[PDB]
């Protein structure tokens, strides 16, 4: 909850809302635009 890694995610949610660009709940297979289970 109060860490994460680096969301590079340039999904629909990811770029849009870059406010968990320092937390985003992602593992290393969030490379699809349907499959990220980010903040939103
Ligand atoms: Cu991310
Ligand atoms: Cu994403
Ligand atoms: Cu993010
Ligand atoms: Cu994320
Ligand atoms: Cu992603
Ligand atoms: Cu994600
Ligand atoms: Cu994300």
């Amino acid at each position: 909850q109060n860490e994460g890694h680096e969301c590079q995610c340039q999904c629909g949610s990811c770029k849009n809302n870059e406010q968990c660009q320092k937390s985003c709940s992602c593992p290393t297979g969030c490379n699809s635009d349907d499959k990220c289970p980010c903040g939103n």
